[PDB]
C-alpha cells in the first residue's frame, strides 16, 4: 500500500495540517481541536512532529462538507462517519471534508470530527486501512483507544514507524 521508507511526499519529521474552513457545529476550535488532538498521537509515534500550517501547503489539510457533493465516502449525514477523504497524493494532497452534514459531537459517537480527523491524517500517509481493535483502522467513532496515547493500527506499526524515517 501507501505510507514508508524515509516518508511519503515530505521527508522531514515536522509536518503540518490546515482546517481549511471548519463545520460550525461543534465550535470552529472544537472542530480544530478534534484533528489537532488527532495530530498530537500521531507526533507521539512517528518521530513527526504536526502542527497547525507552519506556511505553503501541509501534509493534510481539511475543508468541511458532505452534503451530496461526489467525492469518495459522502453525504450519509448526522451520525455515523463521513470524512470523504483522498490520500496522501491523491486529492489536495491528504484532503479530507467533515460531513459539515453533520451536528459535531460525542454522545459516544454521534460523530466527532476528532476520529474522521485521524482516519485523515493517516488515510493521507498510508496507514490507510486495516483491520485491528486498538487501531484509527477500526471500524467507527467509538474510539477505544482515545487520543491521548491513542496506539494507532498494525498498520500503524508498519506505516508511522516509516514516517519516522529520519
Ligand atoms: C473509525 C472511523 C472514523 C473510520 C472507519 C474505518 C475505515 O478506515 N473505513 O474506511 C470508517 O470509515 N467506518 C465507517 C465506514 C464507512 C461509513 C466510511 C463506519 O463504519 N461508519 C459507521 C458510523 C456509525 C456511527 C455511529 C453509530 C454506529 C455507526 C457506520 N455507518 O456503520
Ligand atoms: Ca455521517
Ligand atoms: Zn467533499
Ligand atoms: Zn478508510
Amino acid at each position: 500500500f501507501r505510507t514508508f521508507p524515509g516518508i511519503p511526499k515530505w521527508r522531514k519529521t515536522h509536518l503540518t495540517y490546515r482546517i481549511v474552513n471548519y463545520t460550525p457545529d461543534l465550535p470552529k476550535d472544537a472542530v480544530d481541536s478534534a484533528v489537532e488532538k488527532a495530530l498530537k498521537v500521531w507526533e507521539e509515534v512517528t518521530p513527526l512532529t504536526f502542527s497547525r500550517l507552519y506556511e505553503g501547503e501541509a501534509d493534510i489539510m481539511i475543508s468541511f462538507a458532505v452534503r451530496e457533493h461526489g467525492d469518495f465516502y459522502p453525504f450519509d449525514g448526522p451520525g455515523n462517519v463521513l470524512a470523504h477523504a483522498y490520500a496522501p497524493g491523491p486529492g489536495i494532497n491528504g484532503d479530507a471534508h467533515f460531513d459539515d452534514d453533520e451536528q459535531w459531537t460525542k454522545d459516544t459517537t454521534g460523530t466527532n470530527l476528532f476520529l474522521v480527523a485521524a482516519h485523515e491524517i493517516g488515510h493521507s500517509l498510508g496507514l490507510f486501512h486495516s483491520a485491528n481493535t486498538e487501531a484509527l483502522m477500526y471500524p467507527l467513532y467509538h474510539s477505544l483507544t482515545d487520543l491521548t496515547r491513542f496506539r494507532l493500527s498494525q498498520d500503524d506499526i508498519n506505516g508511522i514507524q516509516s514516517l519516522y524515517g529520519p
